[PDB]
């Protein structure tokens, strides 16, 4: 049949946030109970659930009568976006073996045996657990990547999907890709609690927290294709996103990192002058098998709205016109290109920060857009002159300026418009805001 129709018809539970209220929009009307300390924060598409480590921070879904998907060997899929802060070297050492659940249908410490299923975390491992009425259990243990810059449990919003085929295996997907599997054949009937609990259970780290979004459940095992579509259907483009996957915002400091070479930071030659790439330093921990380029080094940029267009939205929308500034010494300096400004072969125009030569027009009208790579939280910036003609997308060009050493200098070029289909490009940028979910060790 039709994939979109299948995804829709197979849904028996779909949590959505509207008017700051959490509820089931699947159509089955399951009751949703939000506790006092269950917080709401920016999400992949609207707001998301944020859970802290105390008993007041939880969300309970009491299943409607008709919603029975874990019947006698009935296939089912659970999906939701997830965001877990990067685990510090210390905490990894201190709480590494502490496995705690965050989502579960298992009623614990009571009359029934270990009920249905659970999603738990243990160090840098994501775990899916299935337990039947007899107490038999099956598990999928996913070990995150060593390089936290590209890891799935390192402060970025990632899409999780776990499919369960009672005649074969349980499969764990992340951003639409298979990351783990486990045969579940031989398992008997699952008799879970009529309650689906979103809460940190048995977590020894008082500072631990997580964010969960679009929690959904299907009454069938979605296939790769259906999962791919589900995943991408959430990638709306109304708003642009920062490095963590949250809505891009105005009047906010962001470090820029070129997607094409995530190893570089941005530096400024001098006020009124040009910008260029630098080698960011890395953190490495052999015994913990964890490493990553450090963040928060290099220039700090701020996005300001070009003009107020009836309504002031704190979020930057794709297509919004803006003015880019860099914060240097408690002062904000406009980024742009002055008329007749030095440029590589008259095509790659070298950007200037705080250029102020009297009598010389300085072009600064930029447009923040999302022109490619919808799965990555990157952004493109387009520069225009006073005649609203395109001076090109922002990127870099290797060369020299006077006696300075060879560098990858920040430029604006229209040349990128003829390669918008490449895997990697050069005009793609990550906007990185300081975040408590990531601190360099
Ligand atoms: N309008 C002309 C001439 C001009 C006079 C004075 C002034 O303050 C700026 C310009 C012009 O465009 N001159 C510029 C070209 C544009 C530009 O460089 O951004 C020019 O010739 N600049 C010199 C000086 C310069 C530029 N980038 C530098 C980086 C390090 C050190 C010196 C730099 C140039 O290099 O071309």
């Amino acid at each position: 049949e039709d994939i979109d129709v299948i995804l829709k018809k197979s849904t028996i539970l779909n949590l959505d946030i509207n008017n700051d209220i959490i509820s089931d929009i699947s159509g089955f009307n399951s009751s949703v109970i939000t506790y006092p300390d269950a917080q709401l924060v920016p999400g992949i598409n609207g707001k998301a659930i944020h859970l802290v480590n105390n008993e007041s921070s939880e969300v309970i879904v009491h299943k409607a009568m008709d919603i029975e998907y874990n019947d006698m060997f009935n296939n089912f899929t659970v999906s939701f976006w997830l965001r877990v802060p990067k685990v510090s070297a210390s905490h990894l050492e201190q709480y590494g073996t502490n496995e705690y659940s965050i989502i579960s249908s298992m009623k614990k410490h009571s009359l029934s045996i270990g009920s249905g299923w659970s999603v738990s975390l243990k160090g840098n491992n994501l775990i899916w657990t299935l337990k039947d009425s007899a107490g038999e259990v099956r598990q999928i243990t996913f070990r995150d990547l060593p390089d936290k810059f590209n890891a799935y449990l390192a402060n970025k919003w990632v899409f999780i999907t776990i499919t369960n085929d009672r005649l074969s295996s349980a499969n764990l997907y992340i951003n639409g890709v298979l990351m783990g599997s486990a045969e579940i054949t031989g398992l008997g009937a699952i008799r879970e609690d009529n309650n689906i609990t979103l809460k940190l259970d048995r977590c020894n780290n008082n500072n631990q927290y997580v964010s969960i979004d679009k929690f959904r459940i299907f009454c069938k095992a979605l296939n790769p294709k259906e999962i791919e579509k589900l995943y991408t259907s959430y990638l709306s483009i109304t708003f642009l996103r920062d490095f963590w996957g949250n809505p891009l915002r105005y009047d906010t400091e962001y470090y820029l990192i070129p997607v094409a070479s995530s190893s570089k930071d941005v530096q400024l030659k001098n006020i009124t002058d040009y910008m260029y790439l630098t080698n960011a330093p890395s953190y490495t921990n052999g015994k913990l098998n964890i490493y990553y380029r450090r963040l928060y080094n290099g220039l700090k940029f701020i996005i300001k709205r070009y003009t107020p267009n009836n309504e002031i939205d704190s979020f930057v929308k794709s297509g919004d016109f803006i003015k880019l500034y860099v914060s240097y010494n408690n002062n904000e300096h406009i980024v742009g290109y002055p008329k007749d400004g030095n440029a590589f072969n008259n095509l790659d125009r070298i950007l200037r920060v705080g250029y102020n030569a009297p009598g010389i027009p300085l072009y600064k009208k930029m447009e923040a857009v999302k022109l490619r790579d919808l799965k990555t939280y990157s952004v493109q910036l387009k520069l225009y002159d006073d005649k609203n003609a395109s001076l090109g997308l922002v990127g870099t060009h290797n060369g020299q300026i006077g006696n300075d050493p060879n560098r990858d200098i920040l430029i604006a070029s229209n040349w990128y418009f003829n390669h918008l289909k490449d895997k990697i490009l050069g005009c793609d940028w990550y906007f990185v805001p300081t975040d408590e979910g990531w601190t360099n060790d």
